[PDB]
């Protein structure tokens, strides 16, 4: 909902800030410190989260454009060099009521929440991995609120953070077709 004096860009995609920092990522602590630091060193709309895979660091060059793909068009500035740096997304997503859960693949490290609550995990730096999560509920139909953060500490980097509603037999990137900024239906 509406929380201030500001009216928000409605699309259908997370309202999304990118953080880039010399210092060093070990963990979810760091970035949403960093996070926490700043105001966004870009902010872009993420309608189609599968971003990566990349090298030679997110935070160099046009590694952040490269990386988020279809999503680069929406970005507010081309941030400079960072050593390491980060997403954070935040919005909307219309799942119906019923059991869920998330399969990632990630460099480095993420946490997922919906409704506030973390659905997926990894509190660390690591290369590429895929984790299949543990499975969540969704009480009562229709948008949820969801928020995300990935950081690259430096190296590789890929985040695709895929989501079941059939008990793990079928995945689905979470898009244009479900997400919205707001929580109010897109028609973009
Ligand atoms: O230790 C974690 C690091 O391992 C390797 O160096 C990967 O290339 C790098 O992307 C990852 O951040
Ligand atoms: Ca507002
Ligand atoms: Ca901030
Ligand atoms: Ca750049
Ligand atoms: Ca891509
Ligand atoms: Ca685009
Ligand atoms: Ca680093
Ligand atoms: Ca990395
Ligand atoms: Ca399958």
């Amino acid at each position: 909902a509406q929380d201030d004096s500001t009216p928000d860009s409605l699309f259908a995609g997370l309202v999304g800030e990118y953080y880039g920092t010399n210092s060093q990522l070990n963990n979810i602590s760091d970035f949403r410190a960093l996070v926490d630091s700043k105001e966004a060193d870009a902010t872009f709309e993420a309608a189609n989260i599968s971003y990566g895979r990349g090298s030679s660091d997110v935070a160099k060059g046009t590694h952040l454009q490269e990386f988020l793909g279809s999503d680069a068009s929406t970005l507010s500035t081309d941030p400079g060099d960072n050593t390491d740096g980060g997403i954070y997304l935040q919005g909307y997503v219309y799942l119906e009521a019923g059991t869920y859960n998330f399969k990632v693949t990630a460099d480095d490290g993420y946490e997922i929440t919906i409704n506030g609550n973390p659905v997926a995990t990894v509190d660390n730096n690591q290369s590429v991995y895929t984790v299949t999560h543990a499975s969540f509920t969704i009480s009562e139909s229709g948008y949820q609120a969801i928020d995300m953060i990935w950081w690259d500490q430096g190296g590789d980097y890929v985040f695709q953070p895929t989501l079941s509603a059939d008990g793990g037999s079928t995945y689905f990137v979470l898009d244009s077709a479900i997400l919205s900024s707001t929580g109010e239906t897109p028609y973009t």
